[PDB]
């Protein structure tokens, strides 16, 4: 059985997803089908798949069963918890297709309920704000990238980060760096770490590159932008504030409070079609 | 004003394309539009665009104006095609959509008229044979990859190749090899070359990997597979023959005649849809 599946392609700061509508919970999307669809040259190509289903139809969903549930799969076929960027696209999809009736709403995920606000949306483009939780600064550590040692802050955003504000780092020197997989303290980070290399806060903005664990450099890491803003604010003596974070895939704005944080950024829905697998 | 464009996505041995129907030649597809569409994370993503248009309506075409013309664009916008896989997919589209009424036909291209035969097709899949022209064997040479020297045969198929057939190298060993950008004799190749590393003929088959010039390793290179077949034949003391070539993107069959060559291989059309873009 080769199967034809209606889909949409989109991205959120160029962290890209295939959206699969399945409002009646009819599709059994297997790991193998995930991989096949996300293969960029043989399939459609993406970082992952966002299946659109009600929380009622996801077994083990902890959340209110009337909510839409972001059934997120990584491109390698694994189940994934949550995605700071993919939530924006999922929210954009729900709102722009009239599946929710308010600009402010919740979405279910395997990591719990996520609250979103649509600031602007049409069928192609949106600006979405997501609640990202209290950043938890777990300590002070270092990594080594290609012989050069960087100091950072451990930040727990639900997943582990080492966010390294580099004194003296310009946006051009950042773009010109060669990145390789970092070496780090494996006692501090026993399950691996996402490393952000970040400029100092200047006119309420910074730039970042990120080496995501198990993946390598990416266009954008949503949780990583919050970590980076956390570290930028720390390095400037501030415990709270608003930071524009520039990543290779675009720009986002992070707000850090005492008791929470938000990530605001774009969402784009690029194509609609039908794909045949298998 | 924004434009909604019907497209299809397909590939031929995993050299992938966005096909854009434009039978009435209404779309001005600019190089920047190509780059946007072919960006794998921000767009649809592909190695290139195949625009479906009559030769009459393509600027600078002077082939028979009544042919369909593979208006091929590389993902950076450029017009020159190197590997030739696009032709299979183009043929498959044209046949399966009823735009031609024979399994044997000609297609207009920037590199001249190409002759194809559809051996089988449906809406989704096809096996297509393409006339690839007379390989121009340019002679023995070498390259170094990652400290190892390899002999191979130079073949110009429109662009330069060095196909290095490696006695003793198994298919497994070939897959485990760690490729890097080859160094080569710059006198023989003063502007670089596409390098194939190929196993020796066994059961009329070889395995190949390919480092394409200024690209790096790719899944497939149609012209590369023809050079590989020429090289595998020469490695066995032969000038002519039929060779199955296994690349990471799948399997093709090359035939080398004393006066020409063909490449037969798969095509897949995997999706249909619409994409919105700004008019330029």
């Amino acid at each position: 059985m080769n199967l034809t599946i209606p889909f949409a392609k989109g991205h959120a700061t160029e962290n890209d997803f295939i959206i699969i509508p399945d409002e009646d919970a009819r599709l059994d999307l297997t790991p193998e089908m995930v991989v096949t669809l996300c293969d960029r040259r043989a399939g459609i190509g993406a970082d992952g798949i966002l299946r659109v289903v009600k929380a009622a139809d996801v077994e083990g969903s902890t959340v209110d069963p009337s909510l839409w549930f972001m059934d997120y799969r990584n491109a390698d076929g694994s189940l994934a918890e949550m995605c700071g960027n993919g939530v924006r696209l999922f929210a954009h999809w729900l709102y722009s297709r009239g599946l929710v009736d308010n600009t402010s709403f919740d979405i279910g995920t395997r990591a719990g309920v996520r609250h979103v606000d649509i600031l602007q949306a049409d069928q192609h483009s949106a600006q979405v704000r997501v609640d990202m939780g209290i950043p938890d600064v777990t300590g002070l550590s270092t990594c080594d990238i290609n012989g050069q040692v960087f100091a950072g802050l451990g930040v727990d955003m639900g997943n582990p980060h080492l966010a390294c504000v580099v004194p003296g780092l310009s946006a051009s020197a950042l773009a010109d760096m060669e990145l390789r997989a970092p070496t780090f303290d494996q006692e501090f980070f026993p399950h691996g770490v996402n490393v952000e290399i970040v400029t100092e806060l200047e006119d309420d903005a910074v730039s970042m590159r990120v080496w995501e664990r198990g993946v390598g450099e990416t266009r954008s890491c949503g949780t990583g932008t919050v970590a980076a803003a956390c570290a930028a604010l720390a390095d400037a003596g501030l415990g709270e504030g608003t930071v524009k974070v520039c990543v290779p895939g675009g720009e986002v704005e992070v707000q850090i409070f005492d008791d929470g944080s938000t990530l605001t950024g774009p969402s784009a829905i690029i194509a609609l079609g039908e794909v045949q697998i298998h």
